């Protein structure tokens, strides 16, 4: 068995020795430890070819690797983190709950701002009304050629369509979403409409009504991923987010007391994801370019 | 500025009393005092008398206030599934929001009951905290459900049926037709239920299996979005009971029972088990004007 | 196996079939239920008479109940939950933490208040700053006399007999320490002085030195209540206040992954505490009368 | 105002500023970075220069900011002991205070290593959390133990000692005489520690069955008050950092790590498991400045 054991600062501050301690730490510690020996196995597993017997728009891998996070993370600073795993296509399908969309958008358009635990607050983050406000401005003409599409081109939208859109519209290398699209990456949520950008739609739609959202098709779609994978790794980031995983990790803060070899990290994601991809994706960033 | 004081046994013990008394005990048992003010409040509103079914689209008469009821998906796996099924049952609520398992959890406990565990695969059990549901109630259920989605694709390819998870979920407890469901109910008594979520669990795997054995099958989340907006919208005062978090995204009055934190990111939050304490809500509140419904 | 089914309100408020129905209703409802048969079996125990051969200032029962609880729950109303029982005899020693003792000691000079979440804030709860000046005003003659009987009389102090003779001062019936002393309920807080009560204590001993506080005759005195007990009974509000348990009940918000048939409930006590006691202890009172 | 930013990885992974960027990510990231301005601040008071040891009745010197480090007893049984030790060991800090079990499970892992287990009784293992203490650890420190207390015993009743848990805890640390020991490092540099719980656990059942054998020993706590409360009187400034909850009951800089809730009853306050954030904190602050000291 493995002794307890804390980094001993007596070293000197050498980051990657510190951050493998934590292996051995206890706690939460340990638990990030072994998140980070998850991520590499499922990074090892991905970059391994396809051997003549497995093979099959996105090509398959040897692990498909679904990264799911909660809205809040995208109004963080997490969502650079996200970018740039999405950028580099480290991971294969995204999942997102109500405002995890739009909160990427409208970054693009202006800035989030910190406050403290017209203005929409989120924890210590704060956004400003005119970001919605401009944001609206920049959707009503894309919806107009959306439902255009619909009636004269047979186009039938469902919220991952949707979603690529919104991110090559946007065309910004800044945003998840246009990273997301230009990869071939999708993103699923069905929750798409639940906030803000549910809000422009419901308006939108008496000026020109009729769009279709329609989530069987994304049904479809996401549990063909699934269910065509090699191996399946899952990041999920916040709770509520999904419903066999060969590699997973959970970074949130839920508890099982009410209801509401896998790695539970219970820790704010703002604070571990960046550490877990330092020691795992970023490691690897020339195998994926 | 009102003191602290506990409840005193010495009066013995009178429930009402007691739980009166959570309002001067402090912490969340004072939360808990303004939730039921709150939830009166709501109550008194909705049953003044009031002196657009082309706006909101629907058959269910406008009120003083419109009262929607949130709830994640293990409530309905709870016991609190008989608590929301009351308020359902008797019309003391206008419109239902629930999270992905929120639906099929209630159908699946009129085919087969629900264990109580404690806080597994090898014998074919899903664990929803100390609670334990067989695989084979899924299995009932699968067969149950397959012959109402053929029907539902029919009627849509053939009636024109422009199938919405509302629509289906209100399909769904028509079909159960048993009264100690929450969407039999719900349907019954035209409470639409919303839950965009609705097939990300294992109702969704069933109609996603079901669609290669006959495919077709759309739900469409937009005409949704305008019946849960438009009634919001067209409401005279609204009032929000939220069990659980991640349910909903102004109202006049709000009450939140849950144990999310605020850390990693007036209304009433009570911070606790809604188990506990929604049964208590209720008895102190809709309960006691069941008459006047 | 029992099937989970919640109260049916259709058969209208009963506010006992309802408080039962918690045990089949799942989460910590069905938490709630566990503890209200465990401290009824506590409480069974204790009424049963010792049989001739089990025989022994306080008499000793057939099962020792300790109840503990922070300081917080002091503040609250709970305060009167805690006090009815000391009153009544149920409980046999009580455990605290740091300004456990003071606060109830300052509610018979002065009220809390109801806040939100010169002025101390505990939660949602305002103690004005005054009821700490009544306080000391209050205690300073009670520690001249306390030096002065341990000069004079080898009167040898420990944090229980101090708090007992501070219920003898107070000498009123809303005080939990009132009854404790007047009850020989011992009551143990080697935090005693970490707070309010410790700050009066620390000023005194520069008008008057000398007073010693020992814990290791407490150490002795409660180590000695448990070992000779026929059967223990717990009762844990709170976390961080005690370090075998035939019956135990702990209520309390504490999560196990930081490292911070006995039942925990995962509730704040003010909640749970009133209806746990409604149910047990208040069902026998006329027995412990 | 700062914008929100995280850490962007297409610059490389530089790890001073991947820590740097938690201040503009949000949540308890950018309380962390509150956290290490606030840590900051104190060591740069502590270390610039001072321009009454009868009041305090203390050997160690003022400084000018005079810094209280506060932890659970499950952060030593964790390798938060390392950290601590380490912070004591080059006397960055001038004041301990724990709770109980904090004294021992430092001694214990002298004699004896804990080990990882996850998140026993038959096999004699004493869990905590997801770590692992066996209880012949207890038993080998009961042995090295009772000789100790013999001559405390001894030495109070014929050299006069007046025992408190500080001097105590000195004793153990200087008996231990080990290193990897906090209370070795913290008696060699003449930082007190305080824990009037110091008997509510193992090393406190240990000195009770002592107490029959050799009856005598008496702690109290009322010179340790003393003591404690002069060095913040005293202090020309005061800096803590506290780590779980429960530990102390002004303050010119304060930094909390904790996951303890507020509901149920500029400093900052980091919710965390100081498990992951105190060796992060400690990098960019105390151990950049590890030559000052
Ligand atoms: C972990 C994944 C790979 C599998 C599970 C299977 N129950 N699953 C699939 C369906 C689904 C959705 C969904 C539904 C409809 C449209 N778009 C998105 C969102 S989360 C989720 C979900 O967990
Ligand atoms: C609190 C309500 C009255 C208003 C808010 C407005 N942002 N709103 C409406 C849209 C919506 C949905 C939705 C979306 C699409 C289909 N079906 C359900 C689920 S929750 C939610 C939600 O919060
Ligand atoms: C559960 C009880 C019956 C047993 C445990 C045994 N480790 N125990 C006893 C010692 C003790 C104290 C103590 C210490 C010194 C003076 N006064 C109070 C406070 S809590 C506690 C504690 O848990
Ligand atoms: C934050 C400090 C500098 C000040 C506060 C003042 N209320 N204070 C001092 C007394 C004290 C103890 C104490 C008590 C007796 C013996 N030994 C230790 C433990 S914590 C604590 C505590 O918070």
């Amino acid at each position: 068995s493995t002794q307890v054991r804390g980094y001993d600062f007596n070293r000197g501050v050498n980051y990657r020795a510190l951050l493998e301690a934590f292996g051995t730490t206890g706690f939460q510690a340990t638990n990030f430890g072994r998140a980070v020996q998850q991520v590499n196995a499922m990074i090892e597993k991905k970059l391994e070819p396809l051997s003549q017997d497995e093979d099959q728009r996105r090509p398959l891998t040897s692990c498909t690797i679904f990264l799911g996070y909660t809205s809040n993370l995208i109004s963080s600073g997490i969502r650079e983190t996200i970018r740039y795993l999405v950028q580099h296509n480290m991971v294969d399908v995204l999942v997102t709950t109500a405002g995890g969309v739009e909160e990427d958008l409208i970054k693009c358009l202006a800035p989030t701002y910190l406050g403290e635990f017209g203005i929409n607050r989120i924890g210590n983050l704060l956004v400003p009304n005119e970001n919605y406000c401009k944001f609206e401005d920049w959707l009503m003409p894309i919806l107009d050629q959306m439902v255009m599409e619909q009636n004269t081109e047979g186009v039938k939208w469902t919220p991952s369509k949707m979603i690529a859109r919104l991110g090559k519209e946007i065309n910004n290398p800044e945003s998840v979403y246009y990273w997301a699209q230009k990869n071939h990456i999708p993103v699923f949520s069905p929750a798409l409409t639940d906030g803000s950008l549910g809000d422009m739609i419901f308006f939108h739609s008496y000026k020109n009504p009729g769009l279709v959202l329609d989530i069987v098709e994304d049904l479809r779609l996401i549990n063909t991923q699934a269910i065509f994978a090699k191996c399946t790794g899952m990041i999920i980031l916040g709770g509520g987010v999904v419903k066999g995983a060969d590699y997973a990790v959970y970074i949130n803060t839920a508890q099982e007391f009410d209801g509401s070899q896998p790695v539970k990290v219970y820790a704010d994601a703002s604070l571990v994801f960046p550490l877990l991809v330092a020691e795992t994706f970023a490691q690897k960033m020339d195998a994926f370019m």
